[PDB]
């Protein structure tokens, strides 16, 4: 039969089968409650609104994500929106597809027991299985070997692979990804006289973000230019018809993943970590981590990221060694796609997570079968 | 020489000398223009009225508030302000005097570029400087170290400084202050049959509100009371000598301030966002913010609102943190009183916005020379 | 006149005076400064912290360690703890008073020669000596035969010692020590939802390690124990009054000495290299090394250390031998006391590094003067 | 039929036919081991790998010599070695080929015993021959008069012969070989700063010493000259691009030959032991003896060797006699050159264990028919 | 007064007073000196050690034997043992009593003369005297007439005397003796893998061959049964704890003493070479001469010895003779006995060499005064 996959982001869902190139449903991992009070009766209103029906009415609603920084936050709303997802967007029963999951390395072991345990227990999948996000990336870009940096709505990490053989003391996390971004043009925009506070309004600023933003190759550089000249100032429309113009914010927010500084951050760039990650690896191997460096995630979608980052890099790599980044155009999908070469394998079977060794061994059995 | 100190709120203008203890001169911040036609001949009246003047004709004009949330919205009013304070009310010549003016965190950068400019062109004061309120209110209570929440006419806003440095990132900032109470009690005065429309009646329902409105330290607890007795109803009288009688309203206007969601707003209450600006702070410093909330602003003068605010952060906080709301009977001015021990520092002497500075640099020179 | 003791560790200094049985200073080697922006004026601010004022004021400082197994990396950071130490502890003259440094074997030479240009030339020390760590604590046991294994926070090293004569073929290395142990406890306390990123968490790790960590007997029956039942888990209250819990991390962090494999390391453990180091000397002195076996360091003060290295090197060893570990209550200074001992001996004296001597030889004199 | 001559050293494995002027199959004698743990799912990874291949994938396998000092200590990777050997490298069927193997003197008996009894119980080879290796040096020499002085991986022997008659009374072993040095060079390359712990790289500081190491004519002449002047100073670049540089320890490691006290041993120089094994021969042979002194084995390679083993002889020996120091430019493969032209020779085919002797004498066939 | 009596042997030292039945001190006769670098400072290290001192810290220094075949080459060492003993072990001033000295048989002229030369110069001995250690064996014996076989450390000899008339053209000599042994042991002990390579090793060995070896009365015989059975194995235990087993090599060793050629000797056995002494004497003495075979040294005590002697000869003698080999219990120190014996008598004193005729006749005295 058929495998389901899904890729639980803090921000989108991406569900579908096993063997296809491209997620069958994407939308916004949002649950939406009323925050106005109704007079109209008989009009058969809901009392929570789950994905893109959330962003349709967002303007009576109060938006809630279920994740933060890879972390299943509220149980009832990721219940919910599983349940979205099986029913109302994949269209199938959870009972004969074993399900392949997704998780960010580093996280509460809690999260995937108890994503196991909502698995067998409020769904009855045959079989599970949780697949580090890395892995999977490494899998859709076809190599066995580099450092991986994928970077989505909650989390940054970086995975260095070899041979096949993972290196656990090389894995390197961040919690700085598209939401901080997104609240920090949330903030930086209101300097220019435009106030967005709501949840809505947070949707509004992140189309703004995904729509207008970019890293500049060198940012003293991109600042003065924006302030000598106006060539750099675009304009944005409102739904309620006003008319927005953002000058040097469109660099300046994706500036904070090199500058973590920006909110308040002690930590390093990502081309910091990306370095350090390598050179926390055998000596032998690093001349084939420089040159396979690997992105994958939304947050890496923005224009001019790749070149800063191989800039960034060779400057601090020695002159001799080669830097490749490594950058696919469906790098936002390559974890679902990687999920769906790996749950497609005809060696991969014997792995499942069967449900006579979950119901034999408890949730615990996750940790000793899963990576 | 003496410097000039001016806290341009939303409501009032505090106006005076550095080194003083009190404002010299405090007025409303408004300007009245007729609605009628005159009749008699000879009256000499004038075309605008501005401050006091305005309210005691306040039954033949209509009167305009030049700041709205903390920015200013019209400039030729704002400009008949401050020739009003710089001439009938402090009655000194704005040439010879630096003059040291306050602004509230996160706002529009061409308001504090086109004070610059107002200040340097129509007048020729020596220097100026832009000051933050919670700074100031932090520098009147003698100390280096706290949470501000300051709530004034038009905004509210929290800044925590630990050693002395700021931490702007945990900065968090509300468009909800006693204008919205005031028109909030407007709207709930209609319930009893008191109708109040006119801008006229707007300053009869600020008087009504601060003379008779206080924060309960159990909403439900007080409701239920009200309801119950009649030992809460209090008279007022108006100027035409009808007299009215106010029950549950005296505490569900301030209600506001603790849910928002009364005039249809999304955020959280002050309570909530002084928590949520502690919890976005080093954990090693948050034990020196439980203890030194600092409390300033007209709209923290009604009576029982710094009980409630330590209850709801107690609740908030953990149990082993010890909380303190430190609200001292001058925090109406704390502003200015802080602004004057700036402005007689020794060592403040050579961070002016001298003439030839703003001359050589523009009116940019503020945000560099500014925070 | 009396002589300066100075061991300069990784983690601690650890300073006095030659003849005492304590030292006089004992604070952390580091190095803070301020990452935030400053707000108030005439705070009198300093530009760096060193010592315990920089672990007072963490929440707003970057804090950097000088020295990083056991190898001086900056020596401006160095100059400021060594003026510190001179300064603000001792509060002496350092111009008549020699100086006795320490310094881990298998170093290289250009730390040491700088060592000594610095004492000389920034300072004016009359003499200097340059002592090993594992000599001075056999100085202190009392003993001048036996096989020290010193473990402080950068470096761990073996020097057998059979009648005063030294085996350098037999000098075993490892940089494996106390800072890897706490970064190793922050990796592993995030599988309980526990994050900690910035330097002061990483000192809030240091001391959650120092005062909930111990070395267990039986490893695997240790983890099947606490797998079981609940008694090992032990509570920990965080600075701002939040509490965590530990279960198996509490000698899961220890056992990294005796399975370096846990951070990715290829070494052998503790127990191992000491018994390579014994085999490595001649037969006839092996008797009297299994039998000496003495511990110094901070890393040595686990409860259960010793057991647990007695315990292997049995396992190691021949039946017949009788193996004795050698761990005093005061190991966490036995290397200043040794230090101590060594320099308050009067035949000591004629093996100063003298002025002139250095004068002439330049700064490779110590070389051919020191072991 | 084609015979086999197998030369397995301590570090090197050379395998080819007699009749051959050069080896088949030269590799280093290494199986390797993954240590870290495998994240990809279908890659047909192996649990071990021997030869070439354990040094390509270096940098995620701990590497293990079967042999150390001529014995060999682990038989399951030596029968590993044999193996890849006779299948993956001279792909030839171990049944109809006799095998000729080689042995370092006074080695243990049963090393022999049981190659012999896995040569015809693993392996089903016709026949088998063991030879001393400085014979088949001296077979390679072409000539039948003179002292050998091998020197390999492992050990360092001297065995004279006068007229095909050898004296065993006279020959001498030392265990002080190529890895010693390699250990050395390891343990004085941290004098500069540059730390190599794992077994990769020790295979980096052996291609170092065996690129960059020399033998120096006089020892304190060349290091006055190195403490001087800057012109022996080399740089050498790791496989991740750092470079490092080599003074005197280029010199200081092949030094250990002529004092080996160097890593604290109390034997005696290669060329005070190639006198003591002259002196210990009759007064009518040691003419002969003086004249005819051969070199094998890759630790004779050494620039400069030949110059210093002659100097030293000749200041031992007396002036009449004339010292000749017989290098060939091929002596790296002199054994299994010697061993290929004995197996060649058609009155040697009487001399082989043929399977029945094996079988009718057991093991212990090797000690009668084997000198 | 009494008189000194030393046997200087090659290995022991034994001396004592004329009159007693047993040398007062007895110890090796050897010099040690430290081969490693001190470290501690204050132990009052000495630079050479003698005697059992030596033997005691032997795992740190480097031995060495003042006499090599009875043949003083180190005469410093040799001044420092006779100061040993002189001063240490008699602790008697060398000054009041005569000195008798032991030489063995066709020794250099040179070395008595020096050894006269010392003890007249370095020391003020009133008189000396050298003598035969075959004669002072036959004085122990308590005979006038019989060949004595006296085998030491160095040197074994045969001298036959019929009625106190000595036949010096019958004089045989040997330099094989224990030494010999304990290198063959050594060299033989690598087959079962045991490698003992510097000098302590060495008195290792020696204490392994005088505690578990003997002389097997038919050679092929104990070959064969220690090839079959395994009831001829004992075990030695190392001084760090390691237990060794031998074999054949037990009776392997002493079979040197009658089969020469195991070390590569072209002389004949001491069977063969008694009986060719005893034929080169007179026809009319032989027969008495046959029946007083008097073997003395340490070397004579191997087990079964006598009796191996004894049934050589009688198969080298005609059946009528009677063979009679008396090995006396305590002829470890015959020699010094018999010298005490000599130096007791009466009517010896007239034969001193005294200080007047040595300063008339130079150091030649001795050869005349002397036999
Ligand atoms: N073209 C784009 N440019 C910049 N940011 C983008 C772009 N597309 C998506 N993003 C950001 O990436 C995030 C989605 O990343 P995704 O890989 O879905 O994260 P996750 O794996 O956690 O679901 C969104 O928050 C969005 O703000
Ligand atoms: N005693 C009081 N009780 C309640 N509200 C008050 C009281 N006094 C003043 N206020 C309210 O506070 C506002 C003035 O606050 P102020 O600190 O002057 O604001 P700003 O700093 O913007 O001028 C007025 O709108 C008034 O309604
Ligand atoms: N009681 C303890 N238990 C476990 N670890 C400790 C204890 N005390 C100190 N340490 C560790 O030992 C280190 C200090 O060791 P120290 O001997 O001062 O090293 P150095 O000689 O390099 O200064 C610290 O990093 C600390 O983490
Ligand atoms: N050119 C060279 N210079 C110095 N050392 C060398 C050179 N070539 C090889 N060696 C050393 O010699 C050793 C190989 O010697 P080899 O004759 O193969 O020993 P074996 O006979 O035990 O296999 C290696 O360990 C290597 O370090
Ligand atoms: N019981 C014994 N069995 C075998 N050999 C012995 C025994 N006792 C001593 N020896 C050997 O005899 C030697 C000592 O002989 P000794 O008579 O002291 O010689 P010397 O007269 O030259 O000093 C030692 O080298 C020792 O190895
Ligand atoms: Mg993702
Ligand atoms: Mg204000
Ligand atoms: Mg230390
Ligand atoms: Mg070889
Ligand atoms: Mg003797």
């Amino acid at each position: 039969t058929t495998a389901l996959v899904c890729d639980n982001g803090s921000g989108l869902v991406k569900a579908g089968f096993a063997g296809d190139d491209a997620p069958r449903a994407v939308f916004p991992s949002i649950v939406g409650r009323p925050r106005h009070q109704g007079v109209m009766v008989g009009m058969g209103q809901k009392d929570s609104y789950v994905g893109d029906e959330a962003q349709s009415k967002r303007g009576i609603l109060t938006l809630k994500y279920p994740i933060e920084h890879g972390i299943i936050t509220n149980w009832d709303d990721m219940e919910k929106i599983w349940h979205h997802t099986f029913y109302n967007e994949l269209r199938v029963a959870p009972e004969e597809h074993p399900t392949l999951l997704t998780e960010a390395p580093l996280n509460p072991k809690a999260n995937r027991e108890k994503m196991t345990q909502i698995m067998f227990e409020t769904f009855n999948v045959p079989a599970m299985y949780v697949a580090i996000q890395a892995v999977l990336s490494l899998y859709a870009s076809g190599r066995t070997t580099g450092i991986v940096l994928d970077s989505g709505d909650g989390v940054t990490h970086n995975v260095p692979i070899y041979e096949g053989y993972a290196l656990p003391h090389a894995i390197m996390r961040l919690d700085l990804a598209g939401r901080d971004l997104t609240d920090y043009l949330m903030k930086i925009l209101t300097e220019r006289g435009y106030s967005f506070v709501t949840t809505a309004e947070r949707e509004i600023v992140r189309d703004i973000k995904e729509k207008l933003c970019y890293v500049a190759l060198d940012f003293e550089n991109e600042m003065a230019t924006a302030a000598s000249s106006s060539s750099l100032e675009k304009s944005y429309e409102l739904p309620d018809g006003q008319v927005i113009t953002i000058g040097n914010e469109r660099f300046r927010c994706p500036e904070t993943l090199f500058q973590p500084s920006f909110i308040g951050m002690e930590s390093a760039g990502i081309h910091e970590t990306t370095y350090n990650s390598i050179m926390k690896c055998d000596i032998d191997i690093r001349k084939d981590l420089y040159a396979n460096n690997v992105m994958s995630g939304g947050t890496t979608m923005y224009p001019g990221i790749a070149d800063r980052m191989q800039k960034e890099i060779t400057a601090l790599a020695p002159s001799t060694m080669k830097i490749k980044i490594i950058a696919p155009p469906e790098r936002k999908y390559s974890v679902w796609i990687g999920g769906s070469i790996l749950a497609s394998l005809s060696t991969f079977q014997q792995m499942w997570i069967t449900k006579q060794e979950y119901d034999e061994a408890g949730p615990s059995i996750v940790h000793r079968k899963c990576f």
